[PDB]
């Protein structure tokens, strides 16, 4: 008995789960509001969701969370709507990219100490600034993070080297938090522009490679549960997601036996420790006697009625059957292989549509080695390379595919591809396709969204919008773009200043592939060869004005210098 749905979710959440989700889904819904603002928002629902708990029927108690949140959120466009539409105006307002300051950390010292003034607002704080960057964060893992996060201050401000401690697990967490941020985009994406039966396609792939002992009843349970989740997630409806999502671990936990033996010792973790598990759980060893699929699905005679009459449990079971079995392929790579499988019988069930479709498997060939051909080729090269001067391969290509893209989301796009070398190409090669391509279509996934808000390529909308699973394979069938009129060196393209000699690592690379996107622009049909002697040059010009007695000076003059040369070649 639902009565009031704020009382409901204050009850299965708890308070401290439920206001942490309320204050995420603020700042995702308004980026832009102060946190002070945010907090003060917060507090009243909780204060009146109180209310609701100590009485359902109270005034107001009956309203949707989406008509409660709205009128807070209005209290400080979108505001002027009503909310069957008003929600609709957040969601679709979330931002990117938005033109918030670069989030500095200051000295240890000073967090240590902020912290141990307010334990609870240096937490609320994380919170929202990880949310109001991340619009589309998945919201209970952001919970997880943020136990983590807390973990890693009350331990290490109680060293005697806070920063020797402190340090690396926040840049552990920063980091691991970009990398699920960009995971759960993908998530979102897939389900708002491609609809419910392409998430469900992935997930009954993803989940039968996992669980591959599970029935199919079983998978389709799940997959129908995982929709669900972040198909509320994705639309804003996190403290529905954070239940659901702890609903969904609590059921599969009850049930490993059916499910798979490698769940054990997630579903000893407490609450969000086990639900983060799950999602990232090895695949169980599949059942060692699985008939071929031929039988079934290639070489019945029922193969058109079954497809006729059943088509979405006949397709289903196509793709269980087939990713169970198949570990070794990414998952797009098997839904390929399920759109080829269905249209192969649309073809053939309307021509001999038995010695037709008996020849299905036999198209299935250059799809699988076209991601194999390419991650064995990237991998050797990354092997020769190494993951800096690997990103610098994969950025000079991306920029010559699709140049009108803007230079921070080449260079962050291709330091992203670059990363799956390091990620991937040790793993043995059995388990590399999957995390190859599956980690490339989040990276591709965040090119698609970085440029939607801006849009500039007719190439990337067209490989963006045209198919979901086809995207890694129409990015990489790309070749560099004679259409794009170069551009001109001017102010803002270089000029270097002496800021440069005393960046981390990581800025003065990020520095130097930003030069380098520069002048592929400049001249796209620029070989291999060309792009080193600038970039030397380059280079040889950041050494001897950073070394010089009059750093600035040099900068100057011979960065005029350099311009020039580089123009010339």
């Amino acid at each position: 008995a639902h009565k009031s749905e704020v009382a409901h979710r204050f009850k299965d959440l708890g308070e401290e789960n439920f206001k942490a989700l309320v204050l995420i889904a603020f700042a995702q819904y308004l980026q832009q509001c102060p946190f002070e603002d945010h907090v003060k928002l917060v507090n009243e629902v909780t204060e009146f969701a109180k209310t609701c708990v100590a009485d359902e029927s109270a005034e107001n108690c009956d309203k949707s969370l989406h008509t409660l949140f709205g009128d807070k959120l209005c209290t400080v466009d979108c505001c002027a709507k009503q909310e069957p539409e008003r929600n609709e105006c957040f969601l679709q307002h979330k931002d990117d990219n938005p033109n918030l300051p670069r989030l500095v950390r200051p000295e240890v010292d000073v967090m240590c100490t902020a912290f141990h003034d307010n334990e609870e607002t240096f937490l609320k704080k994380y919170l929202y600034e990880i949310a109001r960057r991340h619009p589309y964060f998945y919201a209970p893992e952001l919970l997880f993070f943020a136990k983590r996060y807390k973990a890693a201050f009350t331990e290490c401000c109680q060293a005697a080297d806070k920063a020797a401690c402190l340090l690396p697990k926040l840049d552990e967490l920063r980091d691991e938090g970009k990398a699920s941020s960009a995971k759960q985009r993908l998530k979102c994406a897939s389900l708002q522009k491609f609809g419910e039966r392409a998430f469900k396609a992935w997930a009954v792939a993803r989940l039968s490679q996992r669980f591959p002992k599970a029935e199919f009843a079983e998978v389709s349970k799940l997959v129908t549960d995982l929709t669900k989740v972040h198909t509320e997630c994705c639309h804003g409806d996190l403290l529905e997601c954070a239940d659901d999502r702890a609903d969904l671990a609590k059921y599969i936990c009850e049930n490993q036996d059916s499910i798979s033996s490698k769940l054990k010792e997630c579903c000893e973790k407490p609450l969000l420790e086990k639900s983060h598990c799950i999602a990232e759980v090895e695949n169980d060893e599949m059942p060692a006697d699985l008939p071929s699929l031929a039988a079934d699905f290639v070489e019945s005679k029922d193969v058109c009625k079954n497809y006729a009459e059943a088509k979405d449990v006949f397709l289903g079971m196509f793709l269980y059957e087939y990713a169970r079995r198949h570990p070794d392929y990414s998952v797009v790579l098997l839904l390929r292989l399920a759109k080829t499988y269905e249209t192969t019988l649309e073809k053939c069930c309307a021509a001999d549509p038995h010695e037709c479709y008996a020849k299905v498997f036999d198209e299935f060939k250059p799809l699988v080695e076209e991601p194999q051909n390419l991650i064995k080729q990237n991998c050797e090269l990354f092997e020769q390379l190494g993951e800096y001067k690997f990103q610098n391969a994969l950025l000079v290509r991306y920029t010559k595919k699709v140049p009108q893209v803007s230079t921070p989301t080449l260079v962050e796009v291709s330091r992203n591809l670059g990363k799956v070398g390091s990620k991937c190409c040790k793993h043995p090669e059995a388990k590399r396709m999957p995390c190859a391509e599956d980690y490339l279509s989040v990276v591709l996934n965040q090119l698609c969204v970085l440029h939607e808000k801006t849009p500039v390529s007719d190439r990337v909308t067209k490989c963006c919008t045209e198919s979901l699973v086809n995207r890694r394979p129409c990015f990489s069938a790309l070749e560099v773009d004679e259409t794009y009129v170069p551009k001109e060196f001017n102010a803002e393209t270089f000029t270097f200043h002496a800021d440069i000699c005393t960046l981390s690592e990581k800025e003065r690379q990020i520095k130097k592939q930003t030069a380098l996107v520069e002048l592929v622009k400049h001249k796209p049909k620029a070989t291999k060869e060309q792009l080193k002697a600038v970039m030397d040059d380059f280079a040889a010009f950041v050494e001897k004005c950073c070394k010089a007695d009059d750093k600035e000076t040099c900068f100057a003059e011979e960065g005029k210098k350099l311009v020039a040369a580089s123009q010339a070649a």
